[PDB]
C-alpha cells in the first residue's frame, strides 16, 4: 500500500534533481507517484512537469485570499509517467515563514483527498531538519520513511547528522523511520566508502552511490530527468538501481546520531 | 515589576536600530534593561555594545559542544547606561533553523538566572511572525507585551497585519498583547496617519512616529545610540518620548487583524 517517503538533506548539493530521476525511474517500472514540495524555493517538479516553475498552494492561497477556498486541479499537475506533482513552501511574494506553508499544503491535499488508492509512494521534497512545521510531512498519517541526500561535503555531512538528532527526537512514538542515506557524488571511491562509514555509524546503509554525470545537467537545462532524455545512458541505471533498492527496502532504522567530534573523527581520516 | 516586551517587524526598517536607541533612552532615565537578539542575523546589541558583532548562544554552544555547559557571562554582556546584552539567533555557521535557537537560548537565561529583581524591562528583538520558534518569547512565564515597528511600505505594513493575526492566533487563553505600532519614517505627514489609520483598524495606537534623521546613521557607524552620541539632538528626544510612553502606556489590546482586501483599500488610498 501507499509509502510515505520523505527526502531531506541540505541545499546546493542536488537533493531535487535526485528526488525527480529516483521519482522517474519509479514512474518508468509501474510505480504511481506524487511529488509533494515543501521546499521555501519551490522547485522539485520541473523536471517531471517540463515547468518554468509550478505555482504553489501558497501562493495561490493568498492570491485568491482564502481560508477554505481553492481547488485540487489548480495545485496538482500531472508529468512525466504519470506522476502528480504539488507545490507548496514559500510565502514569496508575501512575508512570513515558509515551514508552517507546508502544514497549510499539505492538510489542504488530505482534505481535497490526493491520496487515493492506487498511489504506491508520496515524496515529500522537504530540507535540513526535522522539527515543527517540516517534521509535519512526516508525523502519525504522514511519512513512515526518511531518506536523507548527502555528500563527502563538511556541512552536507553535518546536515545529515542533524536531520538524523530530529528523527529520533519526533514527538513520541509514533513510527517515522530512517531509510538510508542516498550520496550525491563530487569524486571517486573514497567518498562512497566516508558516507557507507556514517551510514554504519549512525545505523542506516548508504542505500545508492549517485555518481556525477554530466547528462544530468544536460537533462536538467532541457527541463527532464535523466530517465526521460537520455534512457539508454548509463545514469539512467543508476536511478533504476536506487529505484528498485527503495522499493525494495526494508531496514528502516532510529538512527544513532554521532557527535561532531566524532564527525570531526571521520573527515580528517578523509579529506 | 519586570514588564517583558517584544520588538517584531519586518528586517530592512531600522526595527533594531529603533530598540536600541529606545532601549538606551529608558536606561538614561534610571530604568534597568536586558536586550534578547532572537534575531537570525543577530545584531540587536551592537549599538549598546560598541560591537563588531556579540557572540551568540548559538554559536558559543556548538563551539564548546553544549548539552548543559555554557556560562552566563560568556554570553550576557553590559554597555551603555548598564543595559544587559544577549545575542542567541543563528546556527551560523552551522546548518538548520534559527528560530528553535531562541528556545536554545532564553531557557539557558532562565536556568541561569538573568531575570534578576531589579530589571524593569527585558526586550526581545525578533522578526516577521508571532509563531512557535519565535513567539517562544511570549508565551506563558514570558512576554506580555509586543511592539510592532513598521512604516509607510506595503511589505512593513502586510508584516504588521501579518504578525498581528500572530498574536490573536496564540496558543490558547494566556496573556501577551499588543501595545503599540511604532512607525519608522521614510517620508511626511501622511504615513504617520496611515499607521495611525491601521493601528486604529487593528485596535491599538501608534505608539510614536520615529523620524528619518541623519544623526541616527552617524551614530550607527561610530557604534552608539542616538542618546549615547549626540544627548542634545532633536532625535535624542524622539526616543525619550517613545520611552516615556512605552514606560507609561496601558492599552494592551488583543488585535483586530484586516483582510488584504482592506489593507490594499488603505494604500490605495494613500500611496
Ligand atoms: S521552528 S512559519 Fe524548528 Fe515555520
Ligand atoms: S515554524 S528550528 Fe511557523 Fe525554527
Amino acid at each position: 500500500a501507499m509509502r510515505q517517503c520523505a527526502i531531506y538533506g541540505k541545499g546546493g548539493i542536488g537533493k531535487s534533481t535526485t528526488t525527480q530521476n529516483l521519482v522517474a525511474a519509479l514512474a518508468e517500472m509501474g510505480k504511481k507517484v506524487m511529488i509533494v514540495g515543501c521546499d521555501p524555493k519551490a522547485d522539485s517538479t520541473r523536471l517531471i512537469l517540463h515547468s518554468k516553475a509550478q505555482n504553489t498552494i501558497m501562493e495561490m492561497a493568498a492570491e485568491a485570499g482564502t481560508v477554505e477556498d481553492l481547488e485540487l486541479e489548480d495545485v496538482l499537475k500531472a508529468g512525466y509517467g504519470g506522476v502528480k506533482c504539488v507545490e507548496s513552501g514559500g510565502p514569496e511574494p508575501g512575508v512570513g515563514c515558509a515551514g508552517r506553508g507546508v502544514i497549510t499544503a499539505i492538510n489542504f491535499l488530505e482534505e481535497e483527498g490526493a491520496y487515493e488508492d492506487d498511489l504506491d509512494f508520496v515524496f515529500y521534497d522537504v530540507g535540513d531538519v526535522v522539527c515543527g512545521g517540516f517534521a509535519m510531512p512526516i508525523r502519525e498519517n504522514k511519512a513512515q520513511e526518511i531518506y536523507i541526500v548527502c555528500s563527502g561535503e563538511m556541512m552536507a555531512m553535518y546536515a545529515a547528522n542533524n536531520i538524523s538528532k530530529g528523527i529520533v527526537k519526533y514527538a513520541n512514538s509514533g513510527s517515522v523511520r530512517l531509510g538510508g542515506l542516498i550520496c550525491n557524488s563530487r569524486n571517486t571511491d573514497r567518498e562512497d566508502e566516508l558516507i557507507i562509514a556514517l551510514a554504519n555509524k549512525l545505523g542506516t546503509q548508504m542505500i545508492h552511490f549517485v555518481p556525477r554525470d554530466n547528462v544530468v545537467q544536460r537533462a536538467e537545462i532541457r527541463r527532464m530527468t535523466v530517465i526521460e532524455y537520455d534512457p539508454k545512458a548509463k545514469q539512467a541505471d543508476e536511478y533504476r538501481a536506487l529505484a528498485r533498492k527503495v522499493v525494495d527496502n526494508k531496514l528502516l532504522v532510529i538512527p544513532n546520531p554521532i557527535t561532531m567530534d566524532e564527525l570531526e573523527e571521520l573527515l580528517m581520516e578523509f579529506g
